[PDB]
């Protein structure tokens, strides 16, 4: 089955897929991003707005492939094998939690129907090829 | 039946012919846009807008081409045959269905009036000379 | 993404192969239906009703797919693959465009509730066994 | 930060730590009861409630985990060092989303305060010796 | 113990006995005329009326035999063993299926009490012999 | 169509894949069940519950493929080919009647949500492996 990762918050992953692979901060910019103004939100027992237990899942999600990214590092006799599988985890896997973690910070700061109206107006940028299209970037702020 | 399927709307295939034949972007950029934040509204028993029956008739009329697409690879053993129907397809004719799909793509998420009065205020842009042009070509924003 | 389209006017594309596919009269014949009573209604730049805007579409997704069978006839030197594009033209695609027509050029004649009720009572006319239903197949009135 | 995966939610991972490595059913057989009864929960665009919104990250996570016990398969070369890797997503990690996957499913159809009941009344069955000790261990009843 | 199971409609199984094995359509022109135009409510999660009740538990039976149909046709050595029971179940135990999906159509679209005035008025003309009764028999019709 | 054969009531045949291919009783078991109680019922022509329309419905067509075992055991010439029909009735079609009649009995006594109680009850049963799973296996009461 389908799960659609997005869908009860307004958009979809074919939403998502127009940004770049390049727009996003890399993983330790963003847990330190959650790590600076919610910590005193996440790590208490009262459960606030569905964002902050959608991102509470989703860190420790990250954190267990930090797990994987170590244990890799160290219990495999080839080094060949295992430069493969840490890279594909800060490469492909990570890029999926580089959306996650983007998308539930950025409603947090800025509200949900903020980046909603944010990501029909970067889905109308990136399309028009660049011959024709602005060369400012349409920025995200309130 | 000199029909045209913009008159209903206000726009004419005069009007459309400012926009250069590169500005449209592709086939699969478009429907992964319908299929993003209208799949709610197409699926529906229920027409919202003249728009959406429209754009509802116009995936399938684009369904149908992807199915003759895919017949004329598998069912023609000549392949100087093949290579023409299919770069006829997706070169000759999907140049009219990017035009049309992004008439109704981009028509539901900013109104009519202001994609119609886009296309003169991009008229005037591309018709002065390189020289005298501003850096940045206007797009359509919420 | 599953679009059948007629799930807005009650019908689908099951009650529709519900009728025998010898029944359907041929396409060439119902251009020359639309272009004799609603001719002048088609090329007004006002929208009648929704039934209206759905045939426009469908025409034009006719007579682009009908220049594909004439480009085919010059640009393709091969009568081993020039009759298999026509052969498909005309037979397997033109089986949905000889009823999606039929359903938009004989609906707006009758009115939506008419036809509706006659491909049932037409469906079901012709699965009795021969002599034990009334002797005459039943028609449209206006 | 230390995120506790379950401190919104009563219990903490300390009080999950009394069910043994044994309890628990296998990933392969929740997810058979995580799409059996809730289909229409986690696919619909409203969250009802936020055990749904902890089940998704916590379904998703594994899809990608069962993605790269599948892409070591087809890309990594020795044989007998792709075994080690496919044995710690199933072994290691997998006893985490057994943890994980189960908490979100019991409290999700027995309401919260029963599990949270429950897992008091599993500790004082465990830590009895095993000559004073019921063979009936205690499972859940709606 | 009796069933009878037509009592509890009305009718019994005496009084559908004077409807001769060709009065009934095919089974494979019953089950469309289900797939046509009632499908909408016999998938529902709410049952309806107590003919919807046991009509899906009717065609579901027919779908099993159909699972026997081709079993029967496949794993047995013997070809005239093979088409004897082919034949039974296509001829004798489908002309029970015929009776019961056609009395839970006709009372569905024309009511429960037109059927039951109908096989009166077919119960008083098939006994008349041939030199005494119209040769007109009596048409199913609201 | 996909008649699923409970969806009016509760259960799906998803969710009564839990109970294993064991736990249903013998066919000729449950007959002097739905005999013994009930007899005054299921001859009356009223209906008081759908569980009765469904269950006659559920008890001719195991009264038909008797006659099936039993019309192929005087008719059918080699005995090497006979009974690989009559085992297939009795084993693989019959696994559906076990569980087609029992899920019209438990309901019939019990009423609807005690089953759908059960059948929950029984999935947290089954799964937890047998150190630490009770002997006691839940059944009914009224």
């Amino acid at each position: 089955m389908d799960i659609d990762p997005y869908k009860e918050f307004g958009a979809t992953v074919e939403l998502l897929s127009f940004l770049p692979s390049d727009f996003f901060p890399s993983v330790r910019d963003l847990l330190d991003t959650a790590a600076a103004l919610y910590r005193d939100a996440l790590e208490s027992p009262e459960h606030c707005s569905p964002h902050h237990t959608a991102l509470r899942q989703a860190i420790l999600c990250w954190g267990d492939l930090m797990t994987l990214a170590t244990w890799v590092g160290t219990n495999l006799e080839d080094p060949a094998s295992r430069d493969l599988v840490v890279s594909y985890v800060n490469t492909n896997v990570g890029l999926k939690f580089r959306q996650l973690l983007w998308f539930h910070i950025s409603c947090l700061t800025f509200g949900r129907e903020t980046v909603l109206e944010y990501l029909v107006s970067f889905g109308v940028w990136i399309r028009t090829p660049p011959a024709y299209r602005p060369p400012n970037a349409p920025i995200l702020s309130t």
